[PDB]
């Protein structure tokens, strides 16, 4: 699924993720504008033989398990399937914790590459929320 910009803003507030971890909206959208381009699809491949899924790109090195990255890590106890499915349930749970791990968003190059620093509100500007 491909989302729209105000779509996706309204299912992240549903899920809790607006303001957590003090990030606020406009910072999950913008970052998953540049991660993904709000495709809950994509897959890019890593140079070290991991592999980044879904609307925010997490990595199965550390974050979920999809049986070709030897000796990484399952950390959010997830097949990365299910990082890819129309509904970003299993994503902003993983998120969610990624963000708690001690270095904020910016485990998402990206975000710290083309959203921190930026107006971030635009993101979500004129959305009914
Ligand atoms: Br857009
Ligand atoms: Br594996
Ligand atoms: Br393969
Ligand atoms: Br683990
Ligand atoms: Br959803
Ligand atoms: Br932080
Ligand atoms: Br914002
Ligand atoms: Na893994």
């Amino acid at each position: 699924k491909v989302f729209g910009r105000c779509e996706l803003a309204a299912a992240m507030k549903r899920h809790g993720l607006d303001n957590y971890r003090g990030y606020s909206l406009g910072n999950w959208v913008c970052a998953a504008k540049f991660e993904s381009n709000f495709n809950t699809q994509a897959t890019n491949r890593n140079t070290d033989g991991s592999t980044d899924y879904g609307i925010l790109q997490i990595n199965s090195r550390w974050w979920c398990n999809d049986g070709r990255t030897p000796g990484s890590r399952n950390l959010c106890n997830i097949p990365c399937s299910a990082l890819l499915s129309s509904d970003i349930t299993a994503s902003v749970n993983c998120a969610k914790k990624i963000v708690s791990d001690g270095n904020g968003m910016n485990a998402w190059v990206a975000w710290r590459n083309r959203c921190k620093g930026t107006d971030v509100q635009a993101w979500i500007r004129g959305c009914r929320l």
